[PDB]
């Protein structure tokens, strides 16, 4: 996150990070065994960290659970990023508190305008890398279609939106891929890609949640 502020430990309580001997993707809990994530994190031997503030360090309230088995959407395409959307079945279930819990999918698709939380431990620059300790959390809002095929012609999906900052300076980074878009308490989004970083006219893209719901569901109900 480019331009953000220190969430506060444990404020984001549906926050995962994905852990291979590092930190390299963020995903969402949904419920006590799945998580969502972005397919273009997918790899093999994935822990999830549920509970962190500080990545590098045990604080308390981590729970480290190995991915059972990675479900990337049949027809997700690399070279577009089109249908970017990753489920993560969990090889025993969370134990749900105050500090780890699960975030609601959306039974209707955001507008323009809406104001969303996006969070995630990646790059913090614009021109440089510097990775966070602690999880860092920025306020954006959702543009319209019309801007976001503007900001990236031929580039911009049905199942994809924009959201962030025209003027630049404020937008998530490599390292928050497959992390969270909440608004009003619902998971609109998964952070997929953008130009660079919060780079002017270039405002990130998002997996659109709102048209994955059953398909989350049915998977879900059969794994
Ligand atoms: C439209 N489309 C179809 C297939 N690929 C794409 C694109 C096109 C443009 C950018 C795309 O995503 C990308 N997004 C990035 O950064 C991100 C930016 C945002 C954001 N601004 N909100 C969110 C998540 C990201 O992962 C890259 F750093 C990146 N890299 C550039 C190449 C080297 C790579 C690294 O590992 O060193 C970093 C990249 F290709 C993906
Ligand atoms: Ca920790």
């Amino acid at each position: 996150i480019v331009g953000g502020y220190t969430c506060g430990a444990n404020t984001v309580p549906y926050q995962v990070s994905l852990n291979s001997g590092y930190h390299f993707c963020g995903g969402s809990l949904i419920n006590s065994q799945w998580v969502v994530s972005a397919a273009h994190c997918y790899k093999s031997g994935i822990q999830v960290r549920l509970g962190e503030d500080n990545i590098n360090v045990v604080e308390g309230n981590e729970q480290f659970i190995s991915a059972s088995k990675s479900i990337v959407h049949p027809s997700y395409n690399s070279n577009t990023l089109n249908n970017d959307i990753m489920l993560i079945k969990l090889k025993s279930a969370a134990s749900l508190n105050s500090r780890v819990a699960s975030i609601s999918l959306p039974t209707s698709c955001a507008s323009a305008g809406t104001q969303c939380l996006i969070s995630g431990w990646g790059n913090t620059k614009s021109s440089g890398t510097s990775y966070p300790d602690v999880l860092k959390c920025l306020k954006a809002p959702i543009l319209s279609d019309s801007s976001c095929k503007s900001a990236y012609p031929g580039q911009i999906t049905s199942n994809m939106f924009c959201a962030g900052y025209l003027e630049g300076g404020k937008d998530s980074c490599q390292g928050d891929s497959g992390g969270p878009v909440v608004c009003s308490g619902k998971l609109q989004g998964i952070v997929s890609w953008g130009s660079g970083c919060a780079q002017k006219n270039k405002p990130g893209v998002y997996t659109k949640v709102c048209n994955y719901v059953s398909w989350i569901k049915q998977t879900i109900a059969s794994n």
